[PDB]
């Protein structure tokens, strides 16, 4: 599978949809399986994390694809309970040479918020 | 699969391994897979994160099983990347009648430092 | 000192302005001075996490100034080094019975991205 | 005034003393002020990260005042008011040419975990 111009065994694992990338910005898109659920039934934390991660750096090397990058640190708010297909956009805040740092945010089909996200990379 | 005391499809996914948990702390363990793999060969961030959020709340579940825990929020560093069967200890802060704070850290069978990672968490 | 509805002894320390609360948003100015600086002559950080801390409540606490908020924990990004009276918005982006998440950021007067951060709070009733 | 080989015009008029600094750990004091309190009279969440802050960067730098440290993002928990004089020690987790990582808490006189914070750095050089 082409993961936005990247080959990435666990995001073919999660089934995951690279949708768009670009001017800042990217989004994905994760359909709904009963394999990345929770104990509660709801999408697991971890799921959206991987998925949110990926998206993340996409808002960087989608301007810029000769581009590598590598999360340093990452913090995500659970909202609310994710089920059924979602959709994962982020975006760009700050490019530097070395640093960047993005933003995002998960929404059900009924378009509430289901987690949030903050990270910093490493541009290489 | 038992996970401390819970059915969870998406740690049986990643065939993590319940090792201990009791007395504020926990230990889980991640077995190598190609499956869990970056673009780089490396583990994949989200697949720590995974790992790390299930183990973070069993150090709260393991003193109180009867406990229900939820993840408010998440923050993951990012040492050194993660390669072969790694080790996922996790250690219980302050807890409350409503919030706990949580910790841990990855290891890499050199015991190298391969991410860190602090938690909030609701106690149902 | 009037920092929505309550006297806060260290905001009122660090000169800062309330600008706005209510409705899910808030907005906070940081008129510069010495006693605030860096050693690099910039902002120091901290001076913006604590008037960021004040001001991400507030986007709670205006829709109800009936309402205790504390903070559980907040992340920080700095972004560029901050000069100049600066500005402080924020947004709710969530409020349940008993917990509240807030984001926000700092803009100096080129209207450039200082620092954002978001945070969780306990609100108190 | 000197903080580990420089003078910060903030952290002097927060009244915080310098205790150590050097192979990876570091250890700062927070002397109890009313200049600094919150609303409901605990110190003031955002004094404790600015003194974090200035702490959590010594870590680093202390094993060489030749380097110098900008802190990327920071996310500090709330776990316990902060009253009285508070103990801040950090610790260096790794340390890479151009990245750092750090983390440390802040203690009251009874020893009870006041906030705990990480951090990321910039080593400029």
């Amino acid at each position: 599978t082409d993961f936005f111009g990247l080959t990435i065994p666990f995001m073919q694992l999660l089934g995951v949809v690279p949708e768009h990338s670009g001017n800042g910005t990217a989004r994905t898109r994760l359909p709904a399986r009963a394999d990345l659920v929770n104990s509660r039934g709801d999408i697991h934390g971890g799921t959206l994390m991987s998925v949110l991660d990926f998206t993340l750096g996409a808002a960087i090397r989608g301007d810029t694809p000769e581009v590598g990058v590598a999360t340093i640190d990452m913090n995500t708010s659970f909202m609310s309970p994710g089920r059924g297909d979602l959709v994962i956009e982020t975006r760009c805040l700050r490019r530097g040479a070395s640093i960047a740092f993005c933003e995002g945010e998960i929404r059900d089909s009924a378009g509430e918020l289901v987690a949030k996200a903050t990270a910093t990379f490493k541009i290489i």
